[PDB]
């Protein structure tokens, strides 16, 4: 759900206290002093969008306001934890993609882009965006439409365009981009369906469906729509 | 002119600093308070490189030193913004590359590396080299040739080589490398002529001739001269 | 010899400090100032790993213990640095590899954070391993088994896997990928052999050998076991 | 009133900022951001009570549980800012006391404190008390009662004793103590009534009546209770 | 003594941290993660004393080498915890002047100088007396010779000469000048001896006896000897 | 000549940096790699002055307005550095009030508020006057009128009033305020002419004349005019 992630997380937090004493004021600073999900995660994000122009201050502020004014945000983020723990079984703590994992931390933090954006607070959300492409290493426009359960693992050099589409429990590993062919406006980024599998490098170009349940093979150039449940690799992409 | 993209830019921050409280200070300390391209960009590059040795205060002096021994340095940020600009639909405003995209500000702050590096200030140069890469992930070394009207788009693990040549209005994507094969020393890096444009995460490597105006596709590893207007993809890469 | 290494980068700063002003403190906070090469390291990791919820000054206690428990952490470092040096003709000075590489920097920080793992410190070593992506966006499992005299080239985006082993010697550029096909536990890695050089972005998955001093081209997705001494490339790739 | 208090303010702010793009973003961030008085003062007092073991963003959360729990605290603040600015001929600005007077800034702290105390949270109010002391250079025991329309001008070197009390509109100049002449414990602080006014660097020991609109002279140091409307000086001080 | 000392304060922080959320990393970072009481107190005025110019891990490291080569400095620094604790009533945790007062933390800062001026380093010793200054207000010459058991209650204004000495268990308050009449070189400041009370704002001048015991009302300026057990008061003053 | 100066700390600069290694990277930055004075002073004063929300970058470019508007200001500093050099026996080295006296360091500071003062941006000097304040503990109001060959020794807890008047070659210890009776406007603070020497704690008020050469005695409180060479103490102050 939502509160027991919180009190799962609240509850290993101790533990890992008690057995960490080099790291207690960390687990007390970034969950422990906190009564929700939402004061723990705005000051993980602030400190680490923060910079001597915008710091973590002149954050937070901002990001309890996209909480307080659309409190799905927290919720998406509970079932974003739950999905890193149970897709990649290295991860057993629940706590661990909250505190560690940069592309779980960039996916909250777009979440808060997209607010902004559906705002039409784009400034800001354009600053978020970019901070968010220089503190993680992934720049996702803000006007991209992506769900929950979802895992950017490791992460790293992840591109999402302003039109792509990412519905829930996709997975994207790092160096993909869901970008464009070329026509340089409208719809022209990927629909990434509910269920897909990116692996590592891959470039998904235009406004093309990647069917639900596919897996799309490291460094394929994908330009085609891809049928639901099937593999698509090489360059460019066919399906194997 | 470099004077009227000022002008525009200041103009652009003044009504967006009216639209977004939260974000005035930003729009202030960053555009309204300079009263120059120079200004401004040399107080946003020592920013956005500064860390706990070396800060914001001693990296300015620096940048301002080179500005001041070549003026030209700003003109050709001024050349890239416009660029961005006109190639890019999605940036309506001149202010825009300026503030946000770290493809852009890695392309300054090398221009910087460059003009130390012609004067023999090579720890510097390399200093500033690696700090390019550590805050906006992008690698470009000192001996580059770059040209202007340049667009580092996304920007992400761009890595370019000590004799590569990138000539005016190129355009290079997020995660590709313009590097060698092996040759160990002297002239074994990429020659991008104008007008050429990378796709994301091609690998172009070897003293190789890319043509004016032509298009590599993503993911693309490009050990063979090509043509101008021509259109090269594959792995490795073959003429489309 | 590390005392050897040390007292040449020593020498080499006393000249680079006089001949760069500018420079100047930077070369004696960073090396000057300090007796050995543990010294510099930590000072340099600590201040390059900080951020505003663990600073430096709690860093270099835990990277300084970590240096008491094992001494040989600083050798294996002294012997990368030997290697970036010999193994790339533009490193000329010794002193380069631990002032400016983040190559360097993240293999030396994934040695503290693998010490912490085989002392079953891992609530530290995740919250390590996890800083050195943010830091130097490089993703290295605490687990995995890396030897000395390797060379992480540019190192943007690399990902190595909890199961994979990268014996001595071997070379790994940006966007390189030692990843799983999908087995969710146990051996899923590659054991990448003794000097191995990987070309940039190849994703290498699977627990699959890669033969001693075997060569990947670049952006190849290998699948198979590469041959001792053997070349391989394209995607998938194939023995070239 | 505090909505009024505030009004002049924000006006204030907009021509401050306007008259001087130095400082807009200052003006931005420390006041015209936010949508009410505690917001700003919140801001204004994390940050300056800031320091590496306790960053603003964690101070402001601690502050602001108190604005909530407690808004008059707020009140007074205003009402205090309504003082300096008519009890000071050369303060002309209601936004004067706020950004920039640290004698200001300690008595709205020690408010935080003194709430904090009374909620029985004294490490915290300790923690606070001494932060305010190296700050401001003002030493205020939490448990000092003290009313509003208060004005601690110049301010260094207050120091105010546990028993003490200060009722409303006092003026006290830098160097004055309110403290004790020995008794360990007990009421054994000065009890300054209303409308006193306190010269630089007098000490005033023991539980002892200042009576309503006293004055203290420079240096004088008071063992004997002070009849209203009455003047004190001299070491010790007698009514002159 | 200080192992025992030491133990009481962990076991207060312990507490304290379970009964104020808010503080517990502080109380983790500044005392629970130490192993001593040596690390602590380097690690408390390492951060309190660090500025952008010299930062705290730059001067923790100098702490530690003078706390190395010289650990009665910490026994010292226990005994005069220990006299806060048994002289001021209002100070009843072990850990409080360890973690708040100023004016300990100025003292156990002045221990390091006065180390430093002896070993003859006193470029080092100068740069902390001044940096002791600025964090604490309080100005102590590295050379004055200042015993145990000391407690500078509020302190701010303390200042402290060349010649002073200071013997055990002495006592003073804010404002108060242990100074020079004018002769320019030589012994030339107070020798306050053992078990001396000195009130908020005197000023001592010269190089005058000032016997055990004795008490030195609020502003006085004292210019000759005081006898033991005296009470010397006014300006200039006189016994009684 | 401030050449001369500037000469001898550069020259002082380059032992003490071989004699400190702790402290050589302080001596480059501050004083070693600026070409002149007013480099080092404003580089100096922007990090001693700078805060959260005002950064040392964004003062230093507020000081060097001032410098290269009115250059005599650097002037001045020199000449306040001889003095405190030979008023000061216990100061021998022309590079320690540059580098570590706080009185000189306000006093510079100031001289940059009173040109702002003169200039009508008020704001701006007033932020400084009580950055000023909060640093250095010195409250000095920018329209103060002072002269040259100033020392403020120790300096904590000094206050000087709006129209108030210090000639040259005055020396002003710790705790005095130069300020008024009461007369809310107009002249009302003291007159302080040439030579005059003013003991700590001190408290002179009113707009009445401090004579050329005269004494001021320790916590005396100065309401009546003090004829040239005279000796004046105690409260209220008398001829003596």
């Amino acid at each position: 759900m939502t509160l027991d992630v919180w009190q799962h997380i609240r509850q290993e937090a101790k533990e890992l206290a008690e057995n960490e004493p080099m790291l207690a004021s960390f687990f007390h600073s970034t969950i422990l002093k906190h009564q929700n999900l939402g004061g723990a995660l705005s000051y993980l994000l602030a400190n680490k969008l923060a910079n001597p122009i915008m710091p973590a201050i002149s954050l937070r502020e901002i990001i309890e306001e996209a909480y307080q004014s659309n409190p799905s945000i927290i919720d998406c983020a509970a079932c974003d934890i739950q999905a890193v723990r149970h897709r990649d079984p290295a991860v057993e703590l629940w706590s661990t993609p909250l505190l560690y994992l940069k592309g779980f931390h960039a996916i909250q933090s777009y979440r808060i882009t997209h607010y902004l954006w559906n705002q039409n607070r784009k400034s800001l959300a354009l600053y978020l965006q970019n901070q968010i492409s220089v503190a993680f290493d992934v720049d996702i426009h803000p006007a991209a439409k992506i769900g929950h359960g979802i895992m950017f693992d490791h992460a790293t050099g992840i591109v999402v365009g302003e039109t792509s589409v990412i519905e829930n429990d996709v997975s994207i590993l790092q160096g993909v981009t869901l970008g464009g062919t070329g026509k340089e406006s409208g719809d022209r980024h990927p629909k990434v369906r509910e269920g897909v599998m990116i692996g590592a490098g891959a470039k998904i170009l235009g406004n093309i469906e990647v069917g639900k349940y596919a897996k799309i093979g490291a460094n394929s150039v994908v330009l085609n729509p891809v049928p639901e449940y099937a593999t698509a690799a090489g360059v460019p992409a066919r399906i194997v």
